[PDB]
């Protein structure tokens, strides 16, 4: 088997509406073409000869739509044959929605060791909502709260709150059936412990 290549996006898998992200494949010299799936595309979604040096290929996505939210995996041939496929690249795309809100129940101002809940509400029906904080890169990662029905806000019950929970939260609203598609974030919420 010739080893699959590696696959990433610059600046990385989650983009806001209008943004731009290049996807990069990397196989190797020998290379002759890399190809891209998209998952649910016709195939393949994007191919290139490479070059590059033949060492790797680029996918550039100057704008970002709904349309370039999923998944994607890079296979490439060399004069030996094709290539197995890289691990699947995720893209999230963030703007799909109007933004949520996000609050603090009673208040964003907490004493160390009570508890506080984050409410965060949409206009539209939506079953899944995220709950990301500072520093929190990959919001599919986030706390999760998943519905079977369609609902207009979530609860995060967050106890006890210590020093450790202080910091700014955002929250995404999505449906799960397509769960890279975002919502806007939240404006931001800052957790105060005292």
């Amino acid at each position: 088997p010739l080893p699959k290549p590696t696959l990433w996006a610059e600046p990385g898998s989650v983009i806001s509406w209008g943004n731009s992200v290049t996807i990069w494949c990397q196989g190797t010299l020998e290379a002759r073409e890399y190809r891209l799936d998209k998952e649910e595309s016709p195939a393949p979604w994007d191919r290139q000869n490479p070059l590059e040096p033949k060492n790797k290929a680029r996918f550039s996505i100057p704008s970002m739509t709904e349309d370039y939210a999923g998944r994607y995996r890079c296979y490439y041939r060399s004069p030996v044959g094709w290539s197995q496929p890289s691990d699947p690249l995720e893209l999230v795309m963030t703007g799909a929605y109007s933004k949520p809100t996000l609050s603090a129940l009673p208040s964003p101002l907490v004493t160390s060791g009570k508890s506080v809940t984050l409410l965060c509400q949409s206009r539209s029906p939506m079953d899944t909502f995220l709950l990301c904080k500072e520093r929190a890169a990959h919001p599919l990662l986030c706390l999760r709260s998943e519905h079977g029905a369609q609902q207009h806000q979530a609860e995060f019950p967050m106890s006890p709150v210590t020093s450790v929970h202080g910091g700014t939260y955002r929250c995404f609203s999505s449906h799960g059936f397509s769960h890279y598609l975002l919502s806007h974030p939240s404006d931001p919420l800052e957790l105060i412990v005292s």
